[PDB]
């Protein structure tokens, strides 16, 4: 349930896994002759972390079906028996199956969150033989949702990268240790200088003990004390967490013989009429929606990539993303909180909707997306994940608000009572009490959403003068007023949070045709007309940042090219016009 | 002097210190300051490892001069104390000073080869300051070199990533540990099912105690067994290290409280006449010249390229390379191993040619190379890293030979003088006895290269049909068949480690001209077939296999674009003409 970033502590290691590990591709065969007990014969090499699917040459690794096999050794010193061992999956994509020695220790569903499992009871003092299992394979009980029509037919816009995405590392703790940790803010607007108050509780598994919980600035000064396994601190004069400004006080919380320190920032969040507002101010959405995808990692984590995302970011003058269409990594998470970038964190929760691909038939009749017998089997598992998420990233200032789902059928039969419960689950599990939203398909409108009603902000996708009226950016922009006015009539606060155009870099016209760099200039510039034309529109956020890897189609020109920059991270001619807008553009009170 | 790869072994750990650092660029001011001793102010992210110059936008940053502070907490926890606590540096660029606390513990000159220090003394039960200082300057007593004409001025054609390239961990030992490890082979090659006997000698430092090494193979199987800190093995029947067919036995060597596997092939390397001869069989090398270079990792290490590197290689049908220009990761050096890739480890000594850059002048007077009191100050250090370099990677059995220096000025007064000592000091500490080499810049004749005398085997970097001749690549050929013709004099075995030619991806033309993908390909089969007129010649390697970063000049179209491969390692035309050409040409009997 309970998921703390593993750091390195006074009373707890770390042991990076990370390496290249033994590889085998599953032939069928591979469980029967229990490939787990015995070292894989005939192997090959493959880095952890990361997808597999890019590194090596051939349809048959890229496009495999199924089951891959990761073995490697792990040794632990006896003197290092006396506290728990812990093996923490930081994502496995998309189902792991963990043996050690040959006994199956371990299983997740669930391609992009942390679990973990303890080992002192399966280790065996020598080398010990760890095999991890990882499966590819996706369908109606899958989230994200895998379609009909051996291969697998992602009901999603990108590549299904799979293998040993996140780190895998091991830590260690005192046998009665922290688990969880929660912390909350009020904030008190009303003085000159204004001041809070935290909340905090922590939680843990002899668990009677001492419990201190110290309170430290950025700069490493202590500020005050407090005993208790929930308790207070009345920081004055406060240093408020703010976008494109971060400030991040420590808390050492000091219990038996165990520490771990949390960074935290100070801040609210709150909606308010047609304002979304962070620290009592009224904020605008400059940004994008993201993939984790580089070559030739895949999905796997990429510290690297992920800063100069960032510098890129401040570059180009915006301050918010979104985890399209997964949560991202703890690292990336941490290096919002550093760096002060909003974040709309967003479930695996993409494919839903069941008329793409134009859908899939059963006697004659076409399946509706939330048919109970025949539609997506995902409620289950889908609740699952929004606990995950919540229960990881509940303490990141950096997190605003929640999607529960992307492009979800949330205008058909059946929605309404599939996503009720799921908000529900999210106002109820997120202590900060955040914003909740879902990304609305095109062709929704204000009447027909059930995300008019339980959402805080309504989160459209539209791409009026890509898909639906391109090249006629005039009539184009016709239908964009025309809808957009629509939704101004709920009185919530709308933004886009994905329009974009096809641009293959380098195509080039005076007068501008489809997929050239000067077109997407275009389209951008009629979009965003639109939206400044409209009060309630409380943020933009492009679709791409940066080109990224589909299956393939006819659709798709080696992927997807809708990004600002290439999959290299090198600018179109649209990201020098972004940069200058949101440059005239700012954080607060563009309204 | 002694480093062994860290691994996780039952008698000791690994502690990865990866992630995101806090750092600061220096204003000079710095350690004046004794920003060591506090935390820095107004800090900035960076992930380590990786180069730092790529990852943040604006020139004042890619283009720094000078220092740069990296900081972090650390903490272990008192239960560990037991062990002796050792910080290894896998390798900072270029210059390193490690404070704790405040207090400098370490400096490190050599910016790409590994070095470590102990912590014990200077742990301090809690949260920890660490604070690594980095510096770039080159100049006249780096290596590589730095030029004349505040910034520096590379001798060399690539760009001065910095930062801390390679990664810094933490790993453990009872206080008296196994330090070295040493292996060598006599293979008898008479036999039907040829045999072989290896030579062993541990190193340690209570240094008395028992010296257990077990034997086994890559499947898991023990072997043999020996006591000793010296003592010797009889595989029969051996599986022999191969080229594209690697073989790695497992090697455990217990000793006190301390156990240490160890990959090892078994192969022979001499050379025979006009004939580099791996286990007694006539070798030719097919591949190229690379360099430690991704975006935006800069110079800093990448295991998910190194897969994908190698996975082309694989792909191409080739089968050798070599470290241009530098030492390359230890893990890169482990996959090798069991990928089965021929390596030519190369030392750091690039630039110490002078007549480059217009040369720089004294008293109106032209310095030259080896002038004693106003050249290269380079030969202390340079004998530094022939022995670190040689001190890591002795036991690889995919080390084939050694690249003492890559262009030096060596048919120069004062060369021959300058080498001799290091070559000798390179053919007495590699207990392999292995092949050594320099890489003769253009411009060198048999007559007058000081390698003609020094070297087992002549390494030419030649550009007929480039810089000289091209576009002409009729009268190039002349020029190639008359220099090459006369290597042939010295009955040594003659390679190309450098050839190639600048190719812009997408420029094309059926009747070619420079810089165009069909210009790159007629070069390469003119020299090609130049080449194979010479049954001397036993390797071609390609310059580069890549597309690489340099500083910025008329000269280099947004960095070296020599690549058979785009800097995102996507075909240019040339590497399928290669792959074809490698195809119909074997690892061994080409002559
Ligand atoms: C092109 C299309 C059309 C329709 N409608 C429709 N199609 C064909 C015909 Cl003939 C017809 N009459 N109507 C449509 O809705 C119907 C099918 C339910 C959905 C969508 C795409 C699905 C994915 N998206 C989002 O944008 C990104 C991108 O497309 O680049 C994705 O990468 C990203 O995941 C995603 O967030 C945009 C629309
Ligand atoms: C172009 C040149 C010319 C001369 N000679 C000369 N230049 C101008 C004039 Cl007017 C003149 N009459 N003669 C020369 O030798 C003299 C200067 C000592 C050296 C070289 C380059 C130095 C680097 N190399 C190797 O190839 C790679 C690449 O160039 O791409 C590098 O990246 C790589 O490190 C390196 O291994 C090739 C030659």
């Amino acid at each position: 349930n309970a998921m703390l970033y593993p750091v390195l502590t006074q009373s707890r290691l770390l042991s990076d896994l990370s390496g290249v590990w033994n590889f085998k591709l599953d032939n069928g065969k591979g469980f029967e002759e229990k490939w787990y007990e015995k070292p894989l014969k005939d192997a090959d090499t493959m880095p952890v972390p990361a997808s597999y699917n890019d590194l090596k040459e051939g349809t048959d690794f890229r496009d495999h079906y199924g089951w891959v096999f990761y073995q490697r050794n792990i040794s632990v010193p006896e003197y290092v028996k006396s506290q728990r061992i812990v093996l923490r999956c930081a994502a496995v994509t998309h189902y792991a199956m963990i043996y050690l020695n040959g006994k199956l220790i371990c299983e997740h569903k669930g391609g992009f969150l942390p679990f973990e499992v303890e080992l002192n009871d399966d280790l065996q003092d020598g080398d010990n033989l760890l095999t991890i299992a990882v499966n590819n394979v996706i369908d109606y009980t899958t989230l994200p949702v895998g379609g009909k029509a051996p291969q697998n037919n992602p009901n999603f816009d990108f590549f299904n990268y799979c293998g040993i995405t996140r780190p895998v590392k091991i830590y260690t703790t005192p046998e009665t240790y922290i688990n969880d940790i929660t912390v909350t803010a009020d904030i008190d607007f009303t003085k000159e200088e204004p001041s809070a108050v935290l909340n905090y509780n922590v939680e843990i598994k002899y668990n009677n003990i001492t419990c201190k919980v110290e309170l430290f600035d950025e700069e490493g000064t202590k500020l005050s004390e407090t005993e208790g396994s929930e308790g207070t601190f009345e920081i004055s004069n406060v240093r408020l967490w703010q976008p494109l400004n971060a400030y991040l006080y420590k808390i050492k919380v000091t219990a038996g013989q165990d520490v771990y320190t949390l960074p935290y920032g100070v801040r609210s969040v709150r909606v308010d009429g047609t304002k979304f507002l962070i620290n009592e101010k009224p904020f605008y959405f400059k940004g994008y929606g993201k993939h984790e995808d580089t070559f030739p990692n895949g999905r796997g984590i990429n510290l690297p990539m992920n800063t100069k995302d960032i510098s890129i970011m401040k570059w180009q003058h915006a301050n918010s993303f979104r985890t399209s269409h997964y949560p991202y990594s703890e690292e990336m998470m941490r290096l919002c909180d550093e760096e002060g970038i909003v974040v709309i964190d967003e479930t695996t929760a993409v494919g839903v909707n069941l008329q793409f691909g134009g859908g899939a038939n059963f006697g004659g009749e076409r399946i509706g997306t939330f048919d109970k017998e025949h539609g997506v089997q995902t409620q289950e598992h889908h609740k699952d994940v929004i606990r995950d998420l919540i229960s990881r990233d509940k303490n990141h200032a950096c997190v605003v608000m929640w999607s529960i789902a992307n492009e979800p059928d949330s205008a058909a039969e059946g929605a309404y009572d599939y996503f009720k419960p799921l908000y529900d689950l999210a106002r109820e599990l997120d202590p900060q009490k955040r914003p909740c939203t879902l990304v609305s398909v095109q062709g929704t409108t204000a009447d027909t959403d059930c995300s008019s009603q339980l959402s805080d902000v309504i989160c459209l996708n539209r791409y009026y003068g890509w898909y639906f009226g391109g090249p006629d950016l005039e009539v184009s922009e016709t239908g964009l007023r025309k809808e957009l006015s629509d939704w101004g009539k709920l009185g919530k606060p709308v933004m886009f949070t994905e329009y974009g155009a096809d641009t293959v870099s380098g195509l080039h016209d005076t007068t501008s045709v489809m997929y050239t760099e000067e077109y997407q200039v275009e389209y951008y510039e009629m979009n965003n007309k639109v939206f400044d034309e409209f009060d309630f529109v409380v943020g933009e956020q492009a679709w791409n940042f940066a080109d990224f890897a589909t299956s393939q189609s006819l659709l798709r020109v080696q992927g997807n090219k809708k990004g600002l920059f290439t999959r290299d991270r090198k600018p179109k001619m649209v990201a020098h016009y972004f940069r200058n807008r949101w440059s005239a553009i700012p954080e607060f009170g563009y309204k």
